[PDB]
DNA sequence: TCAAAACGTCGTGAGACAGTTTGG
DNA sequence: CCAAACTGTCTCACGACGTTTTGA
């Protein structure tokens, strides 16, 4: 469970504020129980040409990974356990993403209890929406509504 | 002179890394000797619903003002004094945008004598050059070259 | 003759999703 | 069934300039 030292956490913090997402996401696939998978992403993107940079990212944190998309390329975390741990020494120093940053943190506390209840992943489902309301969220498909339908 | 504190620039470090913006511009203008101004801006762009980030920036920095253009807001610092000061500061936790930094460092230092030999201010706007180089430019139409057909 | 502000837009470099497959 | 990876794309939200005017 790796510590972060301050002043990286803290550059890091405005690096993304800037060019950082903070992703929640409920996915349709027929092999789970409620019919969908809940996902949640950190992700830093960037130029190609500067991949040197989020290969860095990968380095220092110690987990995740880079991958292409042409002429750009991203910085994936995903695990949702190096995830939690990153997220909660990051949370304090970010100002545009704090809140995407603590739904995530505490959507990640209940998905041990969310795939029990269909009503609970029903709630849980409603936080995503949340998150997605505080990004500039343009081309969302599958909310906590195409969800609610399907579990009838 | 305005000191800035350490944790602060750590983070506005990895924001300008991100969305922020290190300029060098040669303005044509007949109204100058070498019939160019020789501008320099530090910007930090983001979407105007965001605005209030940008705004505490002019308390936080103590100097600059916000503009809007549409959808769209800049924090913007122009004036010569501040921006040697500022730059100073920040410069040491740049990762992606130090080189633009020390060379705005450079040129603000030299501006002065600039202004006295065309030879001198040629050698300013080649550090224009450099920094549009270093930055993902894509409109520049004024050079060092195109003031040389002109000290002509 | 200047520094600085004002006014304006091109061409992406991001952000924030989608859908699908892998492998335990 | 589930976490995680893999693969693709929509629509900007930036970046990084330009030209013109203000007011000393
Ligand atoms: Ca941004
Ligand atoms: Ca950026």
């Amino acid at each position: 469970n790796t510590k972060y030292n301050k002043e990286f956490l803290l550059y890091l913090a405005g690096f993304v504020d800037g060019d950082g997402s903070i992703i929640a996401q409920i996915k349709p696939n027929q092999s789970y129980k409620f019919k969908h998978q809940l996902s949640l992403t950190f992700q830093v993107t960037q130029k190609t040409q500067r991949r040197w940079f989020l290969d860095k990212l990968v380095d220092e944190i110690g987990v995740g990974y880079v991958r292409d998309r042409g002429s750009v390329s991203d910085y994936i975390l995903s695990e949702i356990k190096p995830l939690h741990n990153f997220l909660t020494q990051l949370q304090p120093f970010l100002k545009l993403k704090q809140k995407q940053a603590n739904l995530v943190l505490k959507i990640i506390e209940q998905l041990p209890s969310a795939k029990e209840s269909p009503d609970k992943f029903l709630e849980v489902c409603t936080w995503v929406d949340q998150i997605a309301a505080l990004n500039d969220s343009k081309t969302r498909k599958t909310t906590s509504e195409t969800v609610r339908a399907v579990l009838d």
